């Protein structure tokens, strides 16, 4: 269960950038 | 809009911390 954390981490990492982006 | 991005960022928070709770 290495992979399935990384995933879903990178995931609401990149949600949360584009709602930082949507800032602009 | 703004509200849009900020309900991202709260899901982005939410399935961040599923994903650290899964390691």
């Amino acid at each position: 269960s290495w992979e399935a954390g990384v995933i879903l981490i990178a995931l609401g990492v990149f949600v949360l950038y584009l709602g930082v982006k949507l800032l602009k």
